[PDB]
């Protein structure tokens, strides 16, 4: 996830363009056109203004990393919902634990149906709905009701409607004994369902393409002025601030490390759900929230220790 | 949606103003006034300070793109409301499903009445209330009660009041069986109704016109210093840092690409509801939220699969 | 609301100070003190650093426009409250509609009592409480209970207490039939009452006076260096980068347009409730929210169309 | 509260250090060490870079004024709680109004116990708990239960626990008739109690001391380069851009006005609860919220005018 | 916690690299390679641009200190939960106070299980679950149910599920007499449980490693240009702006104090839960919230003073 694995495709390209026009400057650039080349090394360095290109990167990247962080906070986690389903949806019997496992499956299913439409790392795991059936998130007969819906949009909201038709059926049977308990379930669904709704909206509406193009112009307009205006010309010709020939442009690479590396921060955070190294481990999070929910609402329902005293009960 | 479709109206204008004063400088600008012109190429370049004009664009555009993003988050979506109406408003009969379809129509109607007053792409689809009647959002007799209201303001809030008079009538008939269920409906209306209220307020109160005018001065004060202070004068006259004649101002266009392109980000995001390419697809969102609501509260009400076991029921 | 109506009081002042010390420089400034004046045109231009003065304006104005926008979002609007009073407070009779009109009057009254203490445009409309009685927001006998309160603070919170004593009286008589309905009323009052509380606090605590004074020093320290360090001296004396005499300082006015215009953004947004052109139209908003509330809770209570089918009922 | 009362302790110090090394430069600095002094006026001015010191102040002060504003928004105000206690806690009798006055005293007491631990202006008013007893916020026998708690931490949360033991006792006696009314009281306590909890946390965790020290280095590293690199040396020695002797460094004080004044914004906002002029008037707010609460829940409980018609009842 | 304890490891290193190449420049650098060294002191100072390195630090550190502050606000505090458990969970008997102490132990336990996985200062206090048993947060038999859960993830959420199975058992026995009281408990758990969930997510997702590497390049690319381009060469050779020899680079250390000290702000705030001096005192907060919760829900339950009159009861 470091800078050396992203920049080396552009680093060997920058050495391949710099020293090719520097070594051939000594021999292939003849004296009738070497004089034509000395007029540019004080020209391209004149308009090479490195404050506004460092300015436009600063306000663009902090727009991205604020948007990249807000994409992470709206990750669909069922952890705030598994504490309500184990609290409210009751019953030790076969039907009672079948409600709690199904209700958390619908929340786990509707986090898969949105993450397979925004993450390439999840879509390579669930390419079709047959792979969501065989994983265990959707049953065989819920795939018939899913695919017989006349809708040409994304159908990630469908299990969040099956949640409400199931939580209202548990209320009618008395497995949600209270009435604020039933309101608490639908309150904590719409917080979860809005978290799936934000990830659809950060994917639908991106950072604007022209503002991505303006910063990409400015960095790649700088590296054309830097490519020519910081060339090592002949020392014996007696120019202003030019009587040396390092024959290796050692410092200007450190301004390619830093300017293009600043832009490469914004490149891999413009769509952080991909197969990068600093991506959100979404396939880790799908297997996590599906495992710990079926642990919490099924094998931890009303399984408590004895109410025994504390160590500090009278100390 | 790229930068080449917005800037070319100003790009051919900038070549038409630069080289017209550069080609006629050699011939039409005679020697008695060529000497008058050489006094300006070191003068307009002296006060051409490109750090503060790049400064004022940075803080202005990030005000816009934060306001442009906050305009998008307050888009009226009925998705958080269709999970409550299918959960609470009950009844399989003719009257029961007529409540759920009407209640989501009033939310869909009151998202149209505000988006046709803030979006030009929606107002070209619904120019009059007769086009909202014929689309299906308002019935023929709800248009009589709409137009017989003595109000000279925007009447987008009217279906959100019809929502409350209908949801309180469903409660009195027992189709909202609970009491926290009825409170949950009016709670999730005022979240939706405030989302319509924000879009009226981002439209009513804009980015201030003087702050739009300050940045427009600074960019167009720079391109008058750049138009004269970066002219290619004669090489044989022996000036400071001027003994070349490219005859094509190749780099200064790359500072017109980037400065005016930075401002053009703020131009098309100052009113993102128009007919641009990176606009919010509001006509897509109106047809989406009206279709998937009448799917969710009518054809998906209490239509569940059998409660069948998971694949991981004992694994 | 443009920049030409705010800056012209300082624009004629800047021409009156620039060319007065430029035209009298040629004639009134004699040669024994013309030599004393040439020592300053390369001195005041030396310390004329235009990056930090453009820096301090950038972080100060974006503090203001974020505070100016947050002042607007806390505007007291009764629109979120008129949907609850028409939903919960019932009764078609004389007493029942007298509850709904009074309850929305108290919310409309307590938005006037705070906006007449923060807006000069409202205080010129309601100079005394007799003008709030004659407008119709406070009755004749509620002015006796208002003025017989031993309190030396602002009494904007008084109608929000009359709201709670009335909404608890409607609950005791059964005109609020439910119990979550009564909780929903007091929940949506404290959201409204905190909106009146924020406007009292943005008015009580301002942008700090020293931080307003630091930016006002820096702009007016720049325009003393610009007033002298950018003077047009004699061309025939042979100075560095000075052999011209435009006799009209055309570009330096474009740095007065932009620096002082940037500060004038922060001047008219430091108290946006005044009588400016880009002010919040508070007198428009007071007449709006008082009209559409008495329309919504009185003439639209339980006045619905027939529940008739949609156009898409089986399509 | 202006800049002239904070900077004059450093302004007379800056004149006392500048002209002491300028007047003694002409006479006490002899010619063998005057030549040693001319090597520094072009050296200290060389590294005197005023863009990064203006940079580090910009991002540091806007961290402070955002934290200073967030300290103000978490001020403990009982105004959102006095509308619930007058609404829910009932009874016209002696015991009924003794509940409402005590419940708002506990909220008023627990705003004093935290503000006397974060404000020096309140701690000079309440130095001991005996001064909180004699002011009237804590009774004589609640001081016995307060001081007999084995706790070595701050005990500001103690009246917020007495609030819950009293509001649950009013519910058991039927003076809170409803059940959502009792939930609304404890909901609006934890909003108030978190407001007292934030002020303890802005006081406990400050702006980091190293980041306060970095900006203090940079400003006071600038004023050592400015103290020497902008000295007025002899005009007759013929240096670069130095042939004048104003004998009064008039412009460099305007860069001490602005750089040190920018830092002095962050000095008096790093702890805004002190005895400054732009402090939050906390002793005004303690006497305000204690007076208007005992007015609202005691002398305004169920004291309404007659329900009389509006001026616009049929117009 | 100051800057002198962090920078001295790099401060003695910077003197050890500067004057080693300055003292040996006079003697060890012979005249055939002293001429080779004079070509670099005007070269490394040429590309030493200190505005963009001060730029990239500004936007990076304010990302950190906003993330460092948001890490602090999501600290798990049981103070908002101890007011609900003393209010709702009733009973003076042995079983009744055993519910309140256990319910606040589970909140105190689930703040330890997450802080021992994000703080090194807590993990050195609780290295194993046997040290959480012996401290008193987990009983001997709750450690059997904890370690017999088939889960390979972090099990910090386990006591928040034991909270819901206990709060639903107290409701079934009538120790939570109401129904909104039971909803208020699970509402204020999910606020607390999300606070533990954020600290797991600020630890799981950090500031991106490439953006940490870009700023570390730019500072350490500056201090190679500063190490050579600001060397004190011989005065008698007659170079541009170089005829002095301080023999102690006094000002350039003040740009190492400030640039590296700015980065050291971001170094110790990138993981503020460690054993630093400005860390969050988490071991103070664990002992605080465990002590004051067992004080508030056990020894302060229904222990009130007599309802006695105020000092201002008729004044
Ligand atoms: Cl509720």
């Amino acid at each position: 996830g470091s800078i050396y694995k992203l920049l080396w495709r552009e680093l060997l390209c920058f050495l391949g363009l710099f020293m090719a026009l520097s070594a051939a400057y000594r021999f292939v650039l003849t004296e009738e056109q070497k004089r034509y080349f000395e007029k540019l090394v004080l020209y391209c360095d004149r308009y090479a203004s490195l404050i506004p290109v460092s300015f436009v990167l600063g306000f663009y990247v902090t727009l991205v990393v604020h948007r990249w962080w807000n994409q992470y906070l709206s990750m669909p986690l069922t952890d705030a919902l598994m504490c309500v389903v184990v609290g409210t949806v009751h019953g030790h019997d076969e039907r009672g634990r079948l409600y709690r496992r199904t209700l958390m499956r619908y929340a786990g299913l509707s986090g898969v149906l949105i993450l397979r439409s925004v993450s390439t790392a999840v879509f390579k795991r669930f390419p079709t709905i047959d792979h969501v059936v065989e994983a265990g998130f959707m049953t065989r007969e819920e795939r018939k009701k899913f695919e017989n819906l006349n809708s040409s949009y994304n159908k990630y909201w469908v299990p969040c409607v099956w949640f409400c038709n199931l939580a209202a059926q548990a209320r009618r049977e008395g497995r949600i004994r209270d009435n604020g308990a039933f309101k608490l379930l639908l309150e904590e669904l719409n917080v979860f369902r809005s978290k799936c709704g934000m990830l659809f909206h950060y994917d639908w509406i991106s950072v604007p393409l022209v503002y991505t193009q303006v910063v990409t112009i400015a960095v790649y307009s700088y590296f054309l002025a830097c490519l020519i205006g910081r060339q090592f010309l002949d020392p014996a010709q007696g120019y202003k601030d030019h009587d040396l020939d390092l024959c290796v442009p050692i410092f200007t690479l450190l301004q390619f490390f830093f300017y293009a590396g600043w832009l490469k921060v914004a490149e891999q955070l413009i769509n952080p759900f991909g197969e990068d190294d600093d991506d959100f481990e979404t396939n880790f999070l799908i297997d996590r929230c599906f495992q710990v929910s079926m642990l919490a609402v099924d094998e931890m329902y009303d399984d408590l220790a004895m109410l025994e005293k504390d160590l500090y009960w009278d100390a």
